[PDB]
């Protein structure tokens, strides 16, 4: 009778789903939407294709349903975070969004780092660069012609992405805190818009959303766009969202989104904790309680198994990859440390080269698949390892097409000493903003009942011994050593 | 009119070739024998088997060459060195061979090599290994029954696989310097059996051969056995025979036999020079003058291709390495230092295992294929750079398989910094037994007669610049540090 429709506005897909409150899909809809390349290094999105991507998501996912958009009981909304937008008191834009893999500001926040970098960090959770939306937002009112004195006076809104479907679809000018906190102007600890980084960053208040929680109506949609009047009652950045659809809901509860690269988070609940080698963000805002997190990434996971199939093409798909290394009882020495574009946390060599070490005459297409899956594990437990210091880690809830793989899965758990869980739903982006919005309308009663009703496809219990944990880990710290400055020799 | 018959009665096939004056074959025979493994690391011949195999060969040689008996001048022979062989009076064999391959003797000769094992190199140029003939003949006194008593009167005959031909064919108990020095027996600089060694391996001086000039007649075949009275007039081990084959006449001449591993041999004329890094051996006796050589060898450059195409199976045959290489311009950052057991010298290091670094997204099949054949090249030049250190080298002289590929023969000019001299003739060590022989009856006037006839195919010139040639090679050693000391740590 009554459905949950979430919104996940990717950053090369628009998605659409409708829930009910055993989390079951009645309907979906999904639209790619064009990547625009301008110079090199620059990545832009045109809002427009956006959002007609995701309008039609929509309507695909109510006529795959079966319902009257009536039957709406609210919408949730989530979104590719810092990615950068500015429109007119219409809603139409005022330049094409600056995507959050744009580098156009690389050597903008180099600049500002060593004057002003361990302030950001405190204030906000972030490493300053150019992934986050400050210097983003700053080089669109210092180079768009008009822009800056149209701000100067109020006809200029600033957004993220989820800020600029909530508008469109409401009226109303609103951010959670979760996508907030992604943006480097906000402070994290206070929950407010940083006034010293509004002023390093020369960006007039004008501009600025108001931030709300992550559960809450922030607004109704307009009959004549879905043809009713329903609530936008949840609001969060995807991964955060992610982590909420996986119930992560307490501190130590892991999720890894596997994909061309990663994405790791963990619940903190309410404690901020600071790493050297990892993002400190907000979680989400539910009812007057805020939950952090700390989040690392990898750039290279997926893509090594790509690079098996396209660079030295020893397979055709991705999923043979399962059957090579499952016919090896162990790696037989043989290690893959795919650092195409150098080593992130805890190493931090830009110069570190993909190596593959342990070849011997009877080295085959098992070992080079093997070790590329247990390499996904391995830099998998170097981001874990990191947030262990920091807070106790309970478990992995993981998401993304490789969690198919059951023995890259049971590796995981293996390696980790955790067990690894992989849910039924599979759009956990989605699937958490679908439990944000509900909340807010009691779709859902709470968060409990959230969790009770949760359902795992399958769970990796953890059967390796530490002595093989330890060995195994050991051989790959060793060659990660091996791979270390590889192209300052080159 | 008149031509020589060759026999090369190599590890693994006995081969048969007639040459004329201008070193053109006229008849080729080649037959494959067993190889018997009774146990794991133990290596073994029939002489009944090599000696079938060898017979055929020289009658399919005679037969394809459309000659008869007595227009062969002459006989030499060439071998695969080390190998062991007891015989009685009427030819018959008292055993197996022990094949130079045979690692029985490790623990024979490892507790030896502590007391005994710097004079050896001394006496003989060898570092004392299961390798040389002196501990597989002690072997077969210790183990065969009844074979010491025998022994102990003169009833049992000892020789390389030479001396067995020899034998078989004339009757007469004889072997050269060449093969004689890798006994382990033989003293080097005194030119005779050394007594403390006989001693030391419990050898009856009854058992050892005469020990002859490469170039003299030793005897004559029996009118029955190939239907003439043909002189047998040279012998040497088969790389020695390849060295002169080679026309390799004066010191700082290289012969680099490219195979599943290689032989790299430079003439050092009069001089005996002494290496921690490469044997002391003895090239030939000619003219009543003994020529010296130093020998360095690879167990892993042609079976690096072979794992290519079929370990990783990334491509069909080992010519497309060629093809796959000059697509590139450089190794762009990418190394393989295919250290399947280790790296020999001079890095000595057992615990090395085979690399691949520079990995990145685009790294391809081509990148494999080249940094293989570079790979060859750099493990050649690290042998050939230790020979540097004793003697000048003139040029490479090149011979096997892999010297087909242009790419290869090129870069290992570049990377030398030398002129790489591939022959038209490339069964080089039967050409260089024809060549003693020929030389005991005048076939040819002397070996400045040899030397104006001998023909190269192509002569590689080195086109690289000093600066780019030390930069290839930096790389190349910082790729080796990163192999070694691999299987300590899995």
């Amino acid at each position: 009778e009554k459905f949950v429709l979430s919104l996940d506005e990717g950053t090369t897909s628009a998605r659409a789903i409708i829930f009910d409150r055993e989390s079951n899909i009645h309907g979906i809809g999904q639209y790619e939407f064009p990547q625009h390349y301008p110079r090199p290094g620059w990545v832009e999105h045109n809002p427009e294709e956006i959002w007609d991507a995701q309008l039609r998501a929509i309507k695909d996912a109510i006529q795959s349903a079966r319902i009257e958009p009536n039957q709406i009981a609210a919408i949730g909304v989530t979104n590719q975070r810092e990615t950068t937008l500015v429109w007119d008191k219409d809603g139409k834009p005022l330049y094409n969004a600056i995507v959050w893999q744009c580098r156009r500001t690389a050597e903008m926040v180099e600049e500002i780092k060593r004057e002003y970098g361990t302030m950001i960090k405190e204030k906000t959770g972030l490493v300053p660069d150019a992934y986050f939306s400050a210097s983003k937002l700053k080089w669109l009112l210092d180079n768009l012609p008009g822009l800056r004195e149209k701000a100067e006076k109020g006809e200029v809104m600033f957004g993220t992405v989820d800020t600029f479907l909530i508008y469109r679809l409401t009226g109303e000018h609103v951010t959670d805190y979760s996508n907030a906190s992604r943006t480097m102007l906000f402070n994290i600890k206070k929950l407010d818009w940083d006034d010293e980084l509004l002023e390093l960053f020369d960006i007039p208040e004008s501009v600025l959303p108001e931030v709300r929680e992550s559960s809450e109506v922030y607004g109704y949609t307009k009959k004549e766009l879905l043809g009713a009047e329903i609530p936008v009652s949840g609001d969060a950045g995807d991964q955060q969202a992610a982590l909420f659809g996986e119930a992560a809901f307490e501190a130590g509860m892991v999720k890894a989104t596997y994909g061309t690269g990663s994405f790791i988070l963990v619940n903190t609940d309410e404690m901020v904790l600071y790493s050297d080698n990892l993002l400190t963000t907000i979680a989400w805002g539910l009812n007057g309680r805020v939950s952090y997190a700390l989040e690392g990434s990898i750039f290279v996971t997926g893509a090594a198994v790509q690079w098996l199939r396209d660079g030295i093409k020893i397979i055709k798909h991705a999923s043979e990859t399962e059957e090579l290394a499952t016919k090896l009882e162990s790696n037989e020495g043989v290690y893959f440390v795919p650092a195409f574009v150098g080593l992130g946390a805890p190493y931090w060599d830009q110069f570190a080269r993909g190596i593959i070490i342990g070849i011997t005459r009877g080295t085959g297409r098992e070992h080079l698949a093997r070790a590329t899956l247990e390499a996904i594990a391995y830099l998998t437990r170097d981001v874990v390892d990191e947030m262990e210091k920091l807070v106790q880690i309970k478990e992995l809830r993981v998401d993304g097409g490789a969690t198919a793989n059951d023995f890259l899965m049971q590796f995981q758990a293996d390696i980790l000493n955790r067990k690894v869980i992989r849910p039924v739903v599979k759009e956990t982006t989605a699937l958490g903003a679908a439990y944000l919005a509900g909340l807010a309308v009691d779709y859902w009663a709470d968060t409990r009942e959230i969790a009770e009703l949760w359902k795992a496809e399958r769970i990796f219990e953890p059967k390796m011994d530490e002595k093989t944990r330890e060995r195994l880990y050991k051989g790959w710290k060793e060659a990660v050593k091996r791979a270390m400055g590889w192209a300052k020799v080159v």
